[PDB]
């Protein structure tokens, strides 16, 4: 009663049939799952350590029951349509890795705990697999990427008016470290660390479950922004908790930032996560919202580039952050200050170097990819 993608499994057999059927092969998998889809990557390998074709589908899923039984059918396809299991695999969770589990925050509560039991080994098979959390996964893609020099192609400095790069501008250095940040479904964080000899790790973060300070009491707009504060404390969790910075950058609190700033006009109607970022032109309520989205963004990445103090640049990431550049870029100097002036120790972020993504790319599906590269021995 599971669908598989017929188009997908259609390919992978005319991919077999057609080329597969008499060379030595095998392929690794990549499964990006989201708190609303999930993303399974295959990857064919040739002549020992040559990257065939690549095929990929997606799926709705917001419960572990369904992602584990999607996952389970997806292995079975992939062994009757070429005959054996993955090499490897690598998935990619929104959630804190625990051990042997992860808490998909945004799944439905009810169902959120995925286990590493419920791999298919057909997909994962045993020590040749890889859990990682969503971000944690783009971090090892953008680290990819970097290694084959193209960084500039995907990131620029935020203040590049025609989103000029270069291999000098925008580039990792193994002795420094990084703070990655993408606003989706929710606020994804982490941190790549340099190591001499051209090595990276990633730390993964929940930067963006960390509890959003108010201003100070005499700052420029110091009752409005506590008032948000509190009316989303209140709208959020019954007054019983303070927000999150997850609470205004995600989707859903972006639609909450909206509800705040019509809250006191009768004719408003609320809008969506989408509809605001598309008619922020001409409704100046879907303006404030984004502007107030973005700006606790940058106080979020202020936020770790003081704990952090050896982080010298940020990258702000995801395919929403491509997709607002227009805002991004015309709201460039409130957002600069915003990073760079309102915390007393700005004196240790003056040389932060930040960084927008200006090309979409799912840097998840290649971190896994490659994971399960390495993991595969080839
Ligand atoms: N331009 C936009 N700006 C801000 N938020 C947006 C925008 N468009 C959509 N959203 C919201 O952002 C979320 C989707 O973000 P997206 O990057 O596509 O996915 P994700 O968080 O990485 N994972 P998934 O839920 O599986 O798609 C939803 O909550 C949307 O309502
Ligand atoms: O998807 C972005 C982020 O969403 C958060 O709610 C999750 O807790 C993180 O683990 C994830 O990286």
């Amino acid at each position: 009663p599971l669908v598989i993608d017929e188009d997908f499994i259609n390919q992978v057999e005319k991919h077999y049939r057609k080329s597969l059927k008499n060379i030595p092969f095998q392929y690794i998998v990549g499964v990006d799952v989201g708190a609303t889809n999930t993303r399974i990557a295959i990857q064919f390998i040739i002549n020992e350590d040559q990257d065939d074709e690549v095929f990929m589908t997606k799926f709705p899923c917001n419960t572990s029951t369904h992602l584990a039984n999607y996952l389970a059918a997806y292995g079975k396809a992939m062994v009757k349509a070429v005959g054996k299991g993955s090499a490897a695999g690598s998935i990619a969770l929104a959630g804190p890795v625990t051990g042997d589990k992860v808490r998909i925050t945004n799944y439905k509560e009810h169902d959120q705990e995925f286990f590493y039991s419920q791999l298919p080994d057909t997909l994962f098979p045993a020590s040749k697999n890889t859990f990682l959390n969503d971000l944690e996964a783009s971090c090892y893609g953008i680290i990819n990427v970097g290694t084959n020099n193209r960084l500039h192609e995907f990131f620029c400095p935020i203040d590049a008016l025609n989103n000029y790069a270069t291999s000098q501008t925008v580039r990792l250095s193994d002795t420094s470290e990084y703070a990655v940040l993408a606003m989706g479904t929710g606020l994804g964080t982490g941190l790549i660390v340099g190591s001499a000899g051209g090595k990276f790790n990633v730390i993964p973060l929940e930067a963006g479950h960390v509890h959003i300070a108010t201003p100070g009491v005499n700052s420029e707009h110091f009752k409005e922004e506590r008032e948000r504060i509190e009316f989303l404390s209140q709208k959020i969790y019954g007054g019983a908790y303070p927000i999150e910075y997850e609470d205004i950058c995600s989707g859903r609190g972006l639609e909450f930032c909206y509800e705040f700033e019509i809250r006191n006009d009768p004719n408003a109607v609320r809008k969506t996560a989408s509809q605001i970022a598309e008619s922020y032109s001409t409704d100046t309520y879907a303006r404030q919202a984004m502007i107030t989205h973005y700006r606790y963004l940058m106080k979020a990445a202020q936020n770790i580039a003081v704990l952090i103090p050896t982080c010298r640049g940020v990258f702000f990431a995801g395919d929403n952050q491509v997709f607002n550049e227009d805002f991004f870029k015309e709201h460039l100097s409130i957002l600069q200050k915003e990073l760079f002036q309102t915390h007393q120790k700005k004196h240790w972020l003056t040389d932060l170097k930040p960084y927008r993504q200006m090309k979409e790319y799912n840097f998840n599906v290649k971190g896994c990819l490659q994971k399960a590269r390495e993991l595969a021995q080839l």
